[PDB]
């Protein structure tokens, strides 16, 4: 029953997303508000703890107690200069325990401080509870995703956050891995399979190259910016429609906190759209000073607006080509993951620098990776029988 199952989970940078693998196919889990990811949010307010949305929706009201970005600290020591320079830009307090980072907030009126294994673990604690609301009985065998970079000592933690959370961890595997198992790549029977894993998330880039032999994965290069996802090009979007209402009204609205927000908002939702329409429409009721802002932008406008930043991704993919040894023509596969490849003009930039190649992103690339985590943790648990 609950022993014999197992499932898959992708604790992402700024989402996360469980998988189960049963009756031959792969049910990407949807939690209590019907979404298939979960932002990776924990809040704490004056009476309660809240992770996922109800955790991302309050932040502008709470910016203090809510916690984000942990999996950027997870396995690292406080002097580490990664910790120091993240720190300078979260609004919550980041504190030293010897030498281990904490988090520091205030909940239900006192000051309570957590590793980030213990932040990461109430995310997984959600979704445990997500595939067990889906499931209609407890599961704790899980498959827990990772950066191929990861070291040690952050496998390690991002274990003890599955331990701490109440799941029994299987395996620790690669992301890029996980989103290859996901296509079945490690399945074209014998010879060495060259992958190329794109991966452009939220607020993370990551370049992979796996040569996949008889089953066997093996990490040739890891490449990308830590500091470069979706979350970039929504900002893009925010500063033309600040230039626009000034240009419209005379007004700056970007010292009004509120504004910028509300316009962010609606900034990551018009861009969403303008992965499927080539329009898309901003309805902004009041935005500032009783001003409506009822606007639109063309996905050619948007393109230009982050045209620097779409072309940048192509010099991770050539430093891991060089650092694998491997030519383009060398390359078998190449797979998209984060929500950021369904942008048509990134899929073209890929596709072009790859000769007019075909990209696999049928699956839902936020999703990927917890399919792959999914078959794998059906296959682990079938072996432990
Ligand atoms: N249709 C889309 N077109 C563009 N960006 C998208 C899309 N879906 C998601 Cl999710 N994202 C973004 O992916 C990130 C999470 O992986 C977020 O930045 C989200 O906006």
């Amino acid at each position: 029953m609950a022993k014999a199952a197992a499932i898959g989970i992708d604790l992402g940078t700024t989402y996360s997303c469980v998988g189960v693998f049963q009756h031959g196919k792969v049910e990407i889990i949807a939690n209590d508000q019907g979404n298939r990811t979960t932002p990776s949010y924990v809040a704490f307010t004056d009476t309660e703890r809240l992770i996922g949305d109800a955790a991302k929706n309050q932040v502008a009201l709470n910016p203090q107690n809510t916690v984000f970005d942990a999996k950027r600290l997870i396995g690292r020591k406080f002097g580490d200069p990664v910790v120091q320079s993240d720190m300078k830009h979260w609004p919550f307090q980041v504190i030293n325990d010897g030498d281990k980072p904490k988090v520091q907030v205030s909940y239900k009126g006192e000051t309570k401080a957590f590793y980030p294994e213990e932040i990461s673990s109430m995310v997984l604690t959600k979704m445990k509870e997500i595939a067990e609301a889906y499931l209609g009985y407890p599961v704790t065998n899980a498959v827990i995703t990772v950066p191929a970079y990861f070291n040690d000592s952050q496998r390690q933690a991002t274990k003890d956050a599955g331990v701490i959370a109440g799941l029994n961890v299987l395996r620790i595997i690669n992301e890029p891995t996980a989103a290859a198992i996901a296509y079945g790549l490690d399945r074209t029977g014998k010879g060495e399979r060259n992958v190329l894993i794109f991966d452009l998330g939220g607020g993370t880039f990551d370049v992979s190259i796996l040569t996949i032999d008889d089953g066997i994965f093996e990490v040739k290069a890891t490449a990308g910016d830590t500091h470069l996802g979706g979350e970039d090009f929504d900002n893009r979007l925010v500063n033309h429609f600040v230039e626009e209402f000034k240009r419209k009204h005379k007004k700056d609205i970007s010292q009004n906190k509120r504004a910028v927000r509300r316009l962010r908002t609606a900034c990551e939702r018009a861009k969403r759209t303008l992965s499927s329409s080539t329009q898309a429409s901003l309805e902004i009721d009041s935005l500032f000073e009783g001003i409506d802002f009822y606007t639109s932008i063309t996905r050619a406008r948007f393109e230009e607006l982050c045209s620097d930043l779409f072309r940048s991704t192509l010099e991770p993919v050539e430093k891991a080509l060089r650092d694998a040894k491997l030519d383009k023509a060398q390359i078998h596969d190449l797979v998209l993951v984060g929500g950021s490849t369904r942008i048509p003009k990134v899929q073209k930039l890929l596709q072009d620098f790859f000769n007019g190649r075909d990209l696999n992103k049928s699956i839902n690339p936020d999703e990927a990776v917890a399919y792959g985590a999914a078959v794998q943790a059906a296959i682990l648990i079938k072996s432990t029988r």
